[PDB]
């Protein structure tokens, strides 16, 4: 049921990354709108498809996509704001609805773009299992604002595994949340410590890109970024070959050979995320170059809260068992008042390790749905 | 989608601009060899992917990422070739993909004697499993003591659910399902028209279209037909992935004498295995007619009815205007007695409703084993 769709076009399309685009026109079901076309195409975008053709929507339209009721779906909406059609984009507020699950509200394409320095959005979701076999996504123009309108780039539906369990809550003992039937945002996914991963290089079919993790870096110093020798085998034994690609696993980002330096600091990222949700943070870990347990044994804190930390740090071969094994580990935190996400990692003098050092090979985050919503404010310019 | 070249350790590409990637990075098991051929068969179109090759001495599986709700093209290339040091003469094997299999004592050396050609490429449809990894296994024969495996190259190219349903052939509307079936592609024609190239197929699929002239058994070719230049083939709302636009502008047909072409059935003859139900999808185009009962004509598959009687085929009939592509799914099992190990297909005009012209035509010739309880491995052919 995988779909593909570049909205205001009429013939089929391809994008730099080689994958099919169609046009949406046989899934609106309700609702009038017309094909329009961006009047600037900005240098960052990496392709003009689906990003330059839109269909604007003065009035509320929905489209009905088929899909499987019983499966996990992710959601991708596109969004390039320019002038279409005449209209100034500065009036742009509209709600998106997916089934009963409401993803976007008051959102500004124009002011979104303008905070993140970003000629363009890919807003992505991983929505429930809906029981139905007709996936509704609604567009509703803003009824607060006179001349408010909505408007579409792209959407991509696609079926995807259950990839999403149990998370442990940071700083409690033995709490855990669950999200096996939540419908989750991505927030960020990130191959730390190397490339960009395009979709097309992808595991599981799910087209997803990784980037790579140094803007997000705000500690002095980026580490030591490492990579596994030519033809290392990840040796993924049963964990599903969907919750990442093997390229994400063959790099990492570590503090360092100098334990003394390392000792005093935390690698540090940090993010900027919605507040009033709870987030999952999925850390994914693989050791490439040692080889036993309490080697390399570190601490993670997640908003300056323990996420293993004391009698209990992280060791990945401890965890794995054997080098080459990739694992990941969900943590959930509930934001409240900053709007930040920052996760910290620094070696741990508990058992007398080998190294004094820390490793981290993929980094994904994800909000949590709070009564079927995942929308949050537009951020300031 | 992948392009594995066995047995490389460096990207290459072959003559029709595809480009192929080392296989050891989605190897999981150990211990396979791999070895470049002696000697370079000038019939090969490229050296890529047949001049190299990886042999198993023991069982060993290929992991291969899939989207698990995708339908896959599957093809695997076989050179037989001299390899220093081992003797493709003693290779007997099994190749399975995901619960399904494919060969079994497969002999490439044999087969390729048979077929008078100096490299083998087998092709697959195989259905949805459900799971995110393709498991192609390659497990020397345990009848033979020095048998093993080899393989040239490895396809995996998701494809469209390009199949439905059958019409059984020699029965009145009653229809067979194929849409979960897996399929072993026996062969692939542009009737009435030239070789059409994988990179010049539709759909992304490099599927490669051969002339037809080679399998036609009756007395006379019959008449090629062209249609005018840049003819529009209408595909509506046909999937462009079923066959590019060049099949359908071409076609073969028996001729203008229409009192002749009564007195013959235009036949074409197939060897496949034994044994199995197979589909024959014919591809119908009319470039040239444009009315209903202007041409009218009965389809024939192993001397048994496929559109014949009160409802013989007529493409405009079926399609409603010249230049709209199509195509008939027609399913028949094929044992000892239904042909042995040979299919045959024939047409020649119709009598009922009174036709105009009294001839027949095709576009296209798709030819496809089913599966039987997860298998498609046939014998090796007879020298
Ligand atoms: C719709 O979104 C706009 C933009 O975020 C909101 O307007 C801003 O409100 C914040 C906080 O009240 C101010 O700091 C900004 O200066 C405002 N910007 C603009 C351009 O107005 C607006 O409140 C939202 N409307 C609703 C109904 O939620
Ligand atoms: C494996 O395949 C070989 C080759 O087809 C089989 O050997 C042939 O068997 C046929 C039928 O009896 C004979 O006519 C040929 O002379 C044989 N050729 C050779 C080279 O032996 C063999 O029987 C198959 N083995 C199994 C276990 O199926
Ligand atoms: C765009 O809309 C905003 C709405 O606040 C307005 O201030 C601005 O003048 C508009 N720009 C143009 C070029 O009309
Ligand atoms: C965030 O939570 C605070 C505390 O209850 C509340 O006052 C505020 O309205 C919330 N903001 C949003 C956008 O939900
Ligand atoms: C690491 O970060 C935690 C939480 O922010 C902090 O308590 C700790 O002192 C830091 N450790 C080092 C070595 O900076
Ligand atoms: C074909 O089917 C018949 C009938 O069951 C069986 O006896 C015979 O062994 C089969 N032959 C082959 C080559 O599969
Ligand atoms: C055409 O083929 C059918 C099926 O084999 C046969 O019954 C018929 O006699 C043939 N017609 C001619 C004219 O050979």
């Amino acid at each position: 049921q995988d779909l593909a769709l570049s909205c205001g076009t009429s013939e089929a399309s391809a994008d730099q990354d080689k994958k099919k685009w169609e046009p949406d026109t046989k899934f609106l079901k309700t609702g009038n709108s017309i094909h329009a076309t961006a009047t600037y195409q900005d240098p960052s975008l990496l392709s003009t498809v689906p990003y330059m053709t839109a269909r604007i929507f003065t009035a509320p339209a929905t489209y009905e996509i088929p899909i499987k009721g019983d499966k996990r779906h992710l959601l991708r909406l596109y969004f390039y704001p320019s002038t279409y059609t005449g209209l100034n984009i500065s009036n742009s507020y509209f709600t998106v609805e997916a089934n009963d699950v409401t993803l976007l509200s008051n959102f500004s394409a124009a002011i979104t773009c303008q905070a993140l320095t970003q000629a363009y959005l890919v807003k992505e979701y991983s929505l429930a299992p809906t029981d139905k076999d007709v996936l509704s996504i609604k567009f509703t123009p803003s009824d607060k604002y006179r001349d408010a309108f909505a408007f579409i780039n792209g959407i991509e539906v696609i079926q995807m595994p259950e990839l999403f369990d149990t998370a442990a809550l940071v700083g409690f003992t033995d709490q855990t949340m669950d999200a096996k039937t939540a419908n989750l945002q991505s927030m960020f996914r990130l191959n730390v410590g190397g490339q960009d991963i395009p979709g097309s290089q992808d595991s599981g079919g799910l087209t997803r890109t990784w980037y790579n993790d140094a803007p997000y870096i705000f500690s002095a110093g980026l580490g030591v970024t490492l990579q596994a020798s030519n033809n290392f085998r990840i040796n993924y034994q049963n964990m599903p070959v969907s919750i990442a690609p093997a390229d994400i696993y063959k790099t990492a980002r570590s503090q360092g050979p100098n334990g003394d330096i390392n000792l005093k600091s935390n690698l540090t990222w940090m993010f900027q995320i919605d507040k009033n949700f709870t987030y999952i943070l999925r850390l994914h870990f693989c050791e490439f170059q040692l080889s036993k347990i309490n080697q390399k044994v570190f601490n993670i804190y997640i908003n300056n809260r323990t996420a293993q930390a004391d009698t209990t740090p992280a060791d990945i071969i401890g965890w794995t068992g054997e080098k080459g094994i990739p694992m990941y580990k969900d943590y959930a935190i509930y934001v409240d008042a900053g709007e930040e996400i920052t996760l910290q990692m620094t070696p741990s003098t508990f058992g007398q390790p080998e190294y004094y050092d820390s490793s981290l090979n993929g980094l994904e985050i994800f909000k949590m749905d709070t009564m079927k919503n995942l929308a949050g404010p537009n951020p300031e310019p």
